């Protein structure tokens, strides 16, 4: 195609080196991934409730930090961006994924994957 969401975005850098055997949905994928690994698939059962805000994408690259405090916190240690966090979880959930604005705020949810929760914040 072109780009697969995290094409060195900016942390992209630090995502691509954080993969401790964890998600690496980056490397599992071009692992010729198909369906036998498991990873997502064995932490999608999971299913675990989730919930972070969205600020202006110019502070997307803190908010990074900002939303692992709040995923990380109830979440594993990961260093992934909000940019990858949509791709990352579009494999674990094509369906309903978080995005990401840069003018307004924004404020996006989820109990596991299926229903999703958004505001602007308030």
């Amino acid at each position: 195609m072109r780009e697969r969401g995290w094409s060195q975005k900016k942390i992209a850098r630090e995502l691509k080196t954080t993969r401790q055997n964890v998600s690496a949905i980056e490397r599992k994928a071009m692992e010729n991934i198909e369906k036998s690994r498991n990873t997502l698939d064995f932490v999608k059962s999971l299913k675990s409730p989730v919930r972070i805000l969205c600020r202006r994408g110019d502070t997307l690259d803190e908010i990074i930090k900002r939303l692992l405090e709040e995923s990380n916190k109830e979440g594993i240690h990961v260093i992934h961006d909000s940019i990858t966090l949509a791709f990352l979880i579009r494999e674990k959930a094509s369906h309903r994924i978080v995005h990401r604005v840069v003018k307004s705020d924004f404020e996006i949810g989820v109990t596991r994957d299926g229903e999703i929760i958004v505001d602007l914040n308030s």
